[PDB]
């Protein structure tokens, strides 16, 4: 299980928002704190994707290019796992210090998307994704969205790619004799998935209003989070970079 250990070893640990919970709920404490938290863990996804077998092969550019359009994904994926383990997806686990319940979701005015990842904290529940699945399907999700234009070299990244769907395939097979099993599963986790772009673009969108008026609503984003905005995400929103769907 050489590929497993090394997804089991890499996985960031704790991380927390510095968010002041004795303090009464405001958007603009609430979203700076988010903010905050965002960028603390890019750091790890960093650290994190650097570490993920064969990620070295793409090229230096295409590798942050990957690791800034999927870094909201990653981060939807994990808060539900986390939400899920942690509190049985009651509330949204974005941190230990920052636990959404519908009063908090509301006031970030995040409820939609918010309602939307607490759906898919019960999925990890209610198909029983076990804690291998989960390493594996994050790991699939940093490759998972490509420019139109194509990354420096392509071809690497769709090799990389393979073998990430193909560990998935090994995980699923791994006590599965009946192939029809192994197929309802792949489907089940695929379309799984694909559930997290949606919910990603819809906190990208909002990422972005709110970036353009910041200054309205006493928002605070942190230096390299907004320049990383005002780059990334309209390339996103735009259609020139997209996510690749299974289905
Ligand atoms: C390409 C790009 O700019 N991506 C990006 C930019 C800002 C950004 O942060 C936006 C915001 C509002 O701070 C945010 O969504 N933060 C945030 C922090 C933590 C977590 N989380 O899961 O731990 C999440 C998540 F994934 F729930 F939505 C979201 C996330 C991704």
């Amino acid at each position: 299980p050489i590929f497993l250990n090394v997804l089991e070893a890499i996985e960031p640990g704790v991380v927390c928002a510095g968010h002041d919970n004795n303090q009464p709920d405001s958007f603009a404490a609430l979203l700076s704190s988010l903010n905050e938290l965002g960028e603390r863990q890019l750091v790890h996804v960093v650290k994190w994707a650097k570490a993920l077998p064969g990620f070295r092969n793409l090229h230096v550019d295409d590798q942050m290019a990957v690791i800034q359009y999927s870094w909201m994904g990653l981060m939807v994926f994990a808060m539900g796992w986390r939400s899920f383990t942690n509190v049985n997806s009651r509330m949204l686990y974005f941190a230990p210090d920052l636990v959404f319940n519908e009063y908090r979701m509301h006031k970030s005015r995040m409820y939609s998307q918010c309602v939307r990842m607490r759906h898919l904290s019960q999925e990890f529940g209610w198909l029983q994704i076990t804690p291998q699945e989960f390493l594996c399907m994050k790991a699939l999700l940093l490759f998972s969205i490509i420019p139109v234009d194509g990354l420096k070299n392509q071809k690497f990244f769709d090799e990389l790619r393979m073998n990430y769907i193909k560990e998935l395939d090994r995980i699923i097979a791994c006590k599965r004799k009946n192939p029809t099993s192994c197929s309802r599963r792949f489907y089940q986790l695929t379309k799984l998935l694909d559930s997290v772009q949606p919910i990603a673009r819809e906190l990208h969108q909002f990422t972005f209003d709110l970036l353009i008026k910041s200054h309205m609503v006493s928002v605070d984003f942190p230096e390299m989070m907004a320049e990383i905005i005002s780059v990334q995400v309209p390339k996103i929103l735009s259609g020139k970079v997209k996510p690749i769907y299974f289905h």
